[PDB]
């Protein structure tokens, strides 16, 4: 079982005071504190350990080689990908879903093809689609939203022919906690011969994330929401389809060799996706925060984080004139709207009793006009938030309402 | 005046042991140290004012913002860019290079033009102009070495005509050392409407740099070798031409609105050209290393370097059968072979006895080609760097050349 504040005892961000009052942190799903153990973790490399990572022939730089390449190795056990070198590191699920949006789509999506996307997609997993499609003249289609904030699956038939190529789809919604159900899409999009990339930046932290099982050709993710640090991510690709994919940025380590009159070769693939120096700091903390996320268990955070969003959407229903968006058995994030008030000001509210949550329209413009709302907000219930930080909610959104009302 | 012994005092990584004796790191020019005011900067803001930057509602999320865009400004001021709007955050110079030749090198040079590098260019420098001639079908011209290390000046007549769109060049040698005339050259290549594009990632950290009095249309370098945290970079662009750019990496945070029916209308630039969460760790490290190197005086850095330069190279000359490289006026970096041993050999002798210098090909294996060598040692010498390691590395050269030769 679970001691959740022997958990926010490791988070010194959680003890900090805002506006004058005690931080209630719920925001997790925009960025994620960290533990110490993560801080300390990059600090310590730098302190004692720090050098480039080129498998330069001195000491410092050797063993600073071997780090990151065992953080490859426990990120790719983290979601059980067959390989090590089927994990390239990223800046960031956006850069990954670019990359692969470049690499891969620019020689497999022609002229007269589709791509399918989803209405609740986060714009990381849209804009890059957009620019595919109007570099080479294909169509986007996009699956269509249930009330209850469930994709239609019933239009599949209409979006999927033969010349569908990929299917880019999201595991787990940044704004209505949905879970999608990738095993049998992906089954699906497979049967046309159709490629799918599953943007689980908002899953990995929630509960165990198997590719393997999934049978997705693509995966990515970021650091910053794994209770990590910024500037890193990782991108996951079939090593059969790695082994084809040319590559995006040009420059140093991804080469094998540059000649002014020969041209250049390029270097096997995870690296010759990996230009210049990497995040080495990032890449550091980001091995630890998989070591702590693995030694709470995946699974004793799902169960305390049900039972979070369980006892939160209990308690909400004593709140007038609340409306809720998504499914009941959301993942992570409770959107929003109070009343006729405009979420920002309801956030402002919130911040001013020192409640952090996000309001806006959360990277997500094509499901708030399916709501037909400008914006929302959106609280994150994360593993180490409780039940008081739950109780301040509930009864700012009371005073709000009564004040404003 | 400038007390090494007290900038020693504040990098950590400068006691260490290496294979039983004291760290004597000669490998800056590949990565730099990083001083504890610039390591705890970045551990300080994890461990008491993390969160999301995207304009957020709440107090921890707007204090982020403000805290990278003054990272911004101070930025701009260090290389006197006019406005800090001309300012790209990047992951480094390499990504730098790569954004310039796809957003901008796209649109702007066409089948039939010329594109011009030098051949002492690092990869980073060569390999995103290599494909951008392959994308748009344009050639790719070299300016040619001197025995010396300098650029041979007099071919620029032959190289430079109206269809010469871009040089791209670099204002330090990595490998050799030298300095290049950027601003007559800069002057030259203006008066036939070509842009220049500098590489700055040996140029920022010995001595003031100002990219106004340069002229420079783009300039880029990297974070760590400045003495900050890796993952982090920038970009400078003269306003007038990232005005017209069109994004590179599309996403959340680049976007004016996504609409799935009436396409995506992107943002005011230089945000148009960060797409995702940025690395708000690796921002808030490079603000604090350009304060510490502010501290200190990037000209006190200059004369203490140029002093022990000419220290290690009059001491030098008693080694036996050493072969230098590149012009006596050479800047950061030491270039050598030591008779008929191959550079490996060198540097794991130079290892064993706890010196940290790099070799191979430096990511210039063009520059490798001229000289017709395979490989080279380097040895850095940066502002923490003393006499006595200078007199550890003469010894062990000598020492490796009685016992190998
Ligand atoms: C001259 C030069 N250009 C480019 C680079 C590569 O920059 P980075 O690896 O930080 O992206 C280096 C290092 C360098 O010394
Ligand atoms: C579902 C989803 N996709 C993409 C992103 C953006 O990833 P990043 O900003 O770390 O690049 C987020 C955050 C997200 O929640």
């Amino acid at each position: 079982i679970f001691s959740v504040d022997k958990v926010r005892a490791d988070f010194p961000v959680l003890s900090r005071e805002v506006n004058g009052l005690p931080l209630a942190y719920l925001d997790s799903a925009a960025s994620a504190q960290k533990p110490s153990q993560v801080i300390d973790a990059e600090a310590e490399f730098y302190r004692h350990g720090y050098a480039a990572v080129h498998r330069g022939i001195h000491t410092l730089s050797a063993q600073a080689t071997e780090k990151m390449e065992n953080v490859r190795k426990r990120a790719s056990l983290f979601i059980n990908a067959r390989s090590a070198e089927e994990l390239v590191f990223v800046a960031g699920t956006t850069e990954g879903i670019n990359l692969v949006a470049n690499s891969w789509g620019n020689s497999n999506v022609r002229a007269g093809d589709n791509i399918i996307i989803s209405q609740m997609e986060h714009h990381a997993n849209i804009v890059p689609w957009q620019m595919l499609c109007a570099r080479v003249g294909a169509e986007l289609r996009v699956i269509p939203l249930n009330p209850d904030g469930t994709l239609q699956l019933e239009t599949l038939p209409t979006l999927f022919d033969e010349k569908t190529r990929l299917l880019a789809i999201t595991h787990v919604s940044n704004v209505l906690g949905t879970e999608n159900p990738l095993a049998e899409m992906i089954t699906l999009a497979h049967q046309h011969g159709a490629k799918v990339l599953v943007d689980g930046a908002q899953a990995v932290m929630h509960h165990p994330v198997d590719v393997q099982a999934l049978d997705c050709d693509f995966y990515v993710f970021s650091g910053h929401k794994l209770y990590g640090p910024t500037g890193i991510g990782i991108l996951y690709v079939k090593e059969a389809l790695l082994q084809e994919m040319p590559p995006w940025e040009g420059g140093g380590s991804m080469i094998a060799t540059v000649s002014l009159s020969e041209g250049t070769t390029w270097t096997k693939a995870p690296w010759r996706f990996e230009a210049g120096t990497p995040n080495t700091g990032g890449i550091i903390g980001l091995g630890a925060a998989l070591e702590y996320v693995s030694a709470l268990g995946l699974n004793n955070i799902a169960e305390y984080e049900q039972n979070l969003m369980h006892y939160a959407l209990s308690q909400l229903e004593s709140v007038p004139d609340l409306t809720l968006y998504g499914p009941q058995n959301r993942l992570g994030v409770i959107a929003f709207n109070l009343g006729k008030h405009h979420a920002y000001d309801v956030g402002s509210f919130l911040d001013n009793y020192g409640i952090a949550v996000r309001t806006g329209h959360h990277c997500a413009m094509p499901l708030m006009a399916y709501y037909n709302v400008p914006a929302m907000c959106r609280a994150s219930l994360a593993m180490y938030n409780t039940h008081e930080e739950v109780d301040r909610l509930v009864t700012g959104l009371q005073r709000i309402h009564r004040l404003l009302g």
